[PDB]
């Protein structure tokens, strides 16, 4: 018999028709639609299309209750405590309301999605009671945007709520159209567990609705869905100053080598059928099977497929519930249709709401399904005959964030799942969870990470504020001929070389002298500059102890010219430059310091192992440095980024470029390996866009404005960008290090 | 044709008889003795034996030197830059010394002495970078005195001298009475290196001089040698303030798995034979090899032996060199000629200054050899049916320091190595060393850690002093009896207990107001709870999620009765309790907060994988309370100690018991598992050395006074210990988790 929904349905009826949750109150019932259970196709209850109105107001409520939230963290603590209580407390009615509004087997929804959510908040209740004494250097953002899918509705809400509230923001949140309840089961909850009036905000209705939320005054914005909706939300925000964090799609690989554990690797991947569904950080959509084995472990897996109950998602046996809704169905029905490769099997008819476990194998390595979005209860399969072609087929994607590993033999586990891309990975489990362990993508599945102390930093803000200094226009002069070579170049992939484009300016001093010529780069110079990083992948993979050598040799070899690096300092800007100098080597040294010391952290979790958030490259970053600090500018944001492992292209100083142009010796002195370090000059009008646009490279860091321009093109390939502020005066190295690298989290075994 | 030593004999010609490196200058050599070459027996040089008199002024100068050199760490990485580049510059002449000095072969001093050296300083000079910075809350201990030993002598130097250059010490360090030599040259390019004048000094001489560094005007002595003289140093030292850290004895087990590659293993282990000799974290000299694979391994293992080439260690293709001493020749002729269980494999017949490698196989888990002394190039090998058998031979020491672990299973490998008490476990590898990976001992094999960021806090004290508040001698009264039941009893094993003596002491307030009675506690009762500890185990072995609960559940019950707290402190003290009451409850939730957030450290090395820096319990903690804080003093003291997993046996302040015994009930209601939490009330004076002697307790803090008896009591099982300084009032949680946890470096294979 199936569980009984009696207390879901008596708390539907006492609420009636929904209106929204703002500031701390139920508003009226405003133009309502039907949110229908999809097993049944009943209506559950009547939900409101929030207004304009109704999301400034709960904008406005959420940033009137900021203040006093932030002020006292031992106190959000309570409260975050509060309500993970109320989630054990009521788990059975957030678990059948989950069933009733989503469709997914109650065993589901009581065994993982609500204990996940209990447990994130319990954990970051922590983080607000140790933020003053722990992160006394960071303070709130203040108003999150927040915006979830429909396939774990309250986990993701959880993964959204936990650390805004814990680091002293307050939340506008919208549930998915489809699936509303459990966040106005919420939001119901709040007031019992002391959240203050206006610090959660919860919103209903459609996209429209999320596009409010997202281009409306708040401080942060965190989204969880698809890639395309991502972009736009890049487009939308780009230039307002505002954080933004994104878990996108990427349904993750499977890979099962010859010595795995068959038996185990099969019912990992049977189990996560049904949970691989919509964005979520998942593996065993896309499976890769060693050739001596795929024979079978393609029948297990078949046989295993057949044991799966499809059925009433309120009875405790069922493995397979009802499709979210019929727009969900008509998906799966139509990739199925689309599709004309490989071998189809399905455990049963599709009936109703009821589509059925399918496996489709035989698939090429290039096939376009082992790539494509997957949509339903649906695996892709193909097959590989070493290690190294497993990891090939695994990265020939746009996408990066989750992926499973399954060998017995510890010593290929571990070499394998660090060539992975990835944010997550799973050695010889999938899907595993933890509110310690943080998640995210690289490449198009997005940025920013979800749990852990390494998710607070995209809640919070320096508590001290820094400004970036102003503009800097180039001097002017009198525009004689010079009779002596006094034209400086480019410096790409370990030479200088002419630009492209063949033109170069006059630089003049403060009083007009002519200091000689400096090129103007163009889209063709980066074209080569981003192709000589190409060619130095390698650095990526060197040691800390090695790029530490590097970069003691590049301050070694600026100190021994200091006298004439200041002098050029002064040529162009008037101002004494030993201090600029002597700040400039300081932070090379500091660089060097953290090029082996920058390390990743080990998470207990009270699932099986520990789970290792790493510190990886993030791999070719374009900067543009500020027109201030012609030397500082360009080596505060270089000596960082290639401490952690990155190669990079910047463009120094616009008004003042000599400085970089004299800094070339140095690097070919040290010993810098071609292609680590590409310096371009010239107005950084004609190289910002190029540089955010770049489908070959990973992040952009804009120092020198063109905001808007930059992040709006970095929505291209959605690689990371910063835009400040920075300040080249005051030590940023430690907050570099973070821009510089990505969170990698590998689950491996272990007996404690 | 083996390897020049033209230009070492050169530096020892020029050098003639030595003196000490003091002051920055070298003082008139002395009471002189040969120091010789053991492959040759000629004499080197003539070293001096230093007085007290060399020992006062080298700490002297020391002293002298050390405010100027704290003040700059940016200076202070310049020089240990310095030092590194002249280690490498005269890597060959440092190499060939430290052969003719030792007797190790020229390849092993080459390979891996001197070049582990460079690394040390190379890597540590970034910590003195970015002290300031990244340790604020840190400042320098003042002048440390070092004393090492003979097995590795310049390496060893570099381990004591590099953090504590790096934090802003200065140094008096010994070179063992029979290898001074590496370090007499590292003394002669300080110089060279910028060492500022007295910031390094060099004394040479015997355990009598090591003594008097030991016992002189020092914040610091680091020693590292055997157990016997650790203990002795604990002694000498106990009640003076000092720092004081141990690398002690215990070379490792070497646990070889049915499913281990079997050939690296014994290439491993034969790798291993010359390196495993001396006090120095090593893993190899007992070998447990699992029974199915025991006859081919030793059959391996034999085969490879025969290959080791012994003869002139300038030789580069030589594998096993002379005996560093007559000395120590004999002491493996006679462990060898004691030894009468097993069966002996030797390689040749000794000859002269050369021992050849050696197995002693086929001995019982309990046999003389495996748990006894190791000298010379010699294994040591026993059986085992499982791997939980595995585990209990090789705890089966008083020992815990490096352990190596072979099998090729993800599973076994990574189960296996947290159940090893170690401070370093191997996976896949034995003796792997790295600058950023720490290393250092439990239980009778010392305590503190070398090597990391996690070396660096036994260099450094809190930059804010704090002061432990002054004894409180009990209020005094009539004595009139008391008509009703207020006699307070004991808490262990999760039930109250009356004192094994039977005598309780009548408690007053301010105006000689009858209060109530307190047990006096005596050894017994101590005997008891530690038995209740023991029974607790099962508390170590918990997740952070579900200890984080208990600590909720403790200061959610505390805030219940906060009211009845706050007048048991008043009616004590005459003082309001609310503060102190609020402010126990805050350190209730601050532990509770870390208990899953108190992560381990990822360091890259470059060599193969990553060390896992992990955080463990220390175990079962005795605790003595101070006075003042008759509430917060315990629970300030108690919490941080369970959320990382220790059991605890706390006696409550002497001076005011009644809020600890009204505690009691909070720690029932709130389900702490028995034994986890035990508290004693009665007079410090019984009970400060029976706690801090007991054989089965792991650390001893005592914070209410008797800091030479404890610290000398603890030398008994060399248990760490803290006596302070604690002010309750001031929020010590985050260096109270240093003090309760041990960081365990597991080193793991990975693919990047
Ligand atoms: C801001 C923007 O450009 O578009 C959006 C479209 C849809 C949603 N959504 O709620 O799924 C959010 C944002
Ligand atoms: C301080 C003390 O009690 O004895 C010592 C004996 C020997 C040594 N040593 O040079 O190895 C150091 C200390």
């Amino acid at each position: 018999a199936p569980e009984s929904a009696k207390e879901a349905y008596a708390w539907l009826a006492e609420k009636g028709d929904f209106g929204h949750f703002i500031g701390g109150a139920w508003t009226a019932p405003g133009d309502l639609f039907a949110t229908v259970n999809p097993a049944t196709g009943q209506t559950l209850a009547q939900v409101s299309q929030a207004t304009q109105a109704d999301v400034d107001a709960a904008v406005k409520a959420a940033r009137k209750a900021q203040p006093a939230w932030a002020k006292d963290g031992a106190a959000r603590a309570r409260v975050l405590y509060a309500l993970a209580r109320l989630l054990q407390k009521h788990a059975r009615l957030f678990a059948v309301l989950e069933t009733l509004d989503n469709g997914k087997p109650i065993r589901e929804a009581r065994d993982i999605d609500v204990p996940l959510a209990q447990r994130h908040f319990y954990h970051h209740a922590g983080y607000a009671q140790l933020m003053g004494t722990e992160m006394p250097d960071r303070a709130p953002l203040g108003v999150c945007g927040q915006v979830i899918p429909w396939n774990f509705p309250l986990l993701m809400l959880a993964w959204k709520i936990a650390p805004a509230l814990a680091m002293g923001n307050t939340v506008v949140l919208k549930p998915a159209e489809w699936t509303p309840l459990t966040a106005l089961l919420f939001a119901d909850i709040c007031g019992q567990a002391g959240v203050p009036a206006g610090v959660v905000n919860i919103v209903t209705g459609d996209g429209a609705v999320g596009e409010m939320i997202v281009t409306a005054q708040v401080d942060k914005v965190a989204f969880t869905g698809s890639t395309a909706v991502g972009r736009r939300i890049r487009e939308a925000t780009a230039g307002t100053g505002k954080a933004l964090s994104l878990e996108l799609g990427g349904k993750g690989p499977y890979v099962v080598c010859d010595d795995a554990d068959i038996d185990s690797a099969v019912e990992g991947l049977v189990d996560a059928i049904w949970f691989n569904q919509g964005q979520v950080a998942c593996a065993g959509s896309r499976l890769l099977v060693q050739e001596g084995i795929a024979d079978v472990f393609h029948a297990k897996l078949r046989a295993r497929m057949d044991s799966l109950r499809i059925g009433d998602p309120l009875d405790k046996c069922i493995d397979i519930g009802a499709m979210v809704h019929p727009d969900q169905l008509a998906r799966v029905r139509d990739m199925v249709a689309a599709n004309t490769d490989g071998e189809v099997y399905q455990t049963a008819v599709p009936a109703g709401c009821y589509y059925p476990p399918t496996l489709i194998s035989g698939l090429a390595p290039a096939s376009p399904l082992m790539q494509q979005e997957i949509f339903g209860p649906v695996l892709v399969s193909t097959t590989f005959r070493t290690p190294a072609e497993a990891v090939e087929i695994a990265n020939n994607t746009a996408y990066g964030l989750a992926a499973s590993v399954w060998s017995e033999n510890v010593n290929l586990a571990l070499d394998l799942a660090p060539k992975l891309v990835a944010g997550i990975v799973w050695i010889n489990g999938t899907n595993m969870m933890d509110a310690a362990a943080p998640f995210g993508g690289v490449r198009e599945s997005g940025f920013g990470r979800e749990g852990g102390w390494e998710g607070l930093a995209g809640y919070t803000r320096p508590a001290i504020a820094t400004k970036s200094p102003a503009a800097v226009a180039a001097y002017t002069g009198d525009g004689a001929a010079d009779g002596l070579d006094r034209t400086a170049k480019l410096y790409i992939g370990g030479k200088q070389t002419r630009p492209d484009g063949g033109y170069s300016r006059a630089v003049y001093g403060p009083k007009g002298k002519l200091l000689g010529h400096a090129s103007l780069s163009n889209r063709k110079d980066l074209r080569n500059a981003v192709e000589a990083m190409n060619a130095a992948s390698g650095w990526s993979r060197t040691t800390g102890h090695l790029r530490a050598q590097i970069l003691y040799f590049i301050g070694e070899n600026l100190s021994a010219r200091a006298d004439e690096f200041a002098n050029r300092i002064k040529d162009m800007t008037g101002k004494d430059g030993k201090a600029e100098v002597a700040a400039s080597i300081d932070r090379l040294f500091s660089a060097a310091a953290w090029a082996d010391k920058y390390d990743g952290q080990v998470k207990g979790v009270p699932l099986r192992g520990v789970a290792l958030a790493m510190k990886e490259p993030v791999g070719k970053i374009g900067i543009l440095c500020p027109d201030a600090a012609p030397l500082l500018g360009l080596v505060s944001l270089m000596a960082p980024a290639i401490a952690m492992g990155n190669r990079v292209t910047l463009a120094a100083s616009e008004a003042f470029p000599l400085a970089a142009t004299d800094f070339y010796q140095v690097l070919d002195t040290s010993d810098v390996p071609a292609g680590v370090v590409n310096i371009l000059t010239g107005a950084h009008a004609d190289l910002a866009e190029p540089m955010a646009r770049h489908l070959d490279l990973d992040a952009v860091w804009g120092l020198s404005g063109h905001a808007q321009v930059i992040e709006a093109a970095s929505a291209g390939n959605l690689k990371r960008s910063w835009t400040g502020p920075f300040d080249p005066a005051h030590d940023h190295t430690r907050d570099i290090l973070s821009h510089a690298t990505e969170v990698k989290t590998i689950w491996v075994p272990y007996g404690a």
